[PDB]
């Protein structure tokens, strides 16, 4: 239950040059509601030019674009994934479980979440809020968690391993099953919500 490791690594990794929190924040804000995003508009929000924009973007390896070269995915994306995160009326996508639990915070909004879990293929779904997660079910949702790699791909390293279960015992039976994982642990979804408060705190104290 030490997780000072994986917000470490999880900071280092997402953290990978100057501006990227600056950046972050307002692009999953836009991102969030539901369209396409170009460089311009983060150009504006931040006071940038959108060649400094570009310029932060280039290092974050795993970003998605459309056939228009608009941003579409950092984190939170439009395109599908097994992870729904819902803003209003705007279905979106995030890229693992742990993010569902990170952005509402950092967007300043509620969000309702749905999966399934990843051993037994059970609906998993619960509302999470800038300060706290509600409606949880079934009721001892856990997630998977695994050490980031500094300076990999953060989907493939990390993202890929990061998922909901429908209880701690089912994802801890899957987990006897995945070794190799480096760090793998299993959390109920209360513990990986506290961690990623811990993480948004560390990352927006990095803001300007
Ligand atoms: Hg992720």
């Amino acid at each position: 239950m030490k997780l000072a490791p994986y917000i470490l690594e999880l900071l280092t990794s997402v953290n990978r040059t100057n501006g990227t929190a600056d950046l972050l924040v307002p692009l999953l804000r836009e991102l969030a509601k539901g369209r396409p995003v170009s460089r311009t508009t983060l150009a504006g929000i931040l006071d940038w030019p959108a060649e400094r924009v570009a310029a932060v973007l280039e290092q974050a390896t795993s970003t998605e674009y459309d056939k228009d070269g608009n941003i579409i995915g950092y984190g939170l994306t439009l395109r599908e994934t097994s992870y729904v995160f819902e803003i209003d009326d705007r279905r979106l996508y995030a890229w693992c479980a742990l993010d569902t639990l990170i952005f509402p915070a950092l967007i300043g909004r509620t969000a309702r979440v749905s999966s399934h879990c990843a051993a037994t293929g059970a609906p998993v779904s619960l509302t999470v809020s800038p300060s706290e997660i509600q409606a949880v079910e079934p009721a001892g949702m856990a997630v998977s968690l695994v050490l980031p790699q500094e300076a990999a791909d953060v989907r493939q390293s990390f993202c890929c391993h990061v998922h909901f279960f429908a209880s701690v015992p089912t994802a801890e039976d899957w987990a006897s099953k995945h070794q190799g994982l480096e760090g793998l642990a299993i959390v109920s979804v209360h513990e990986a919500f506290g961690l990623g408060q811990e993480f948004n705190r560390h990352l927006l104290q990095t803001m300007s």
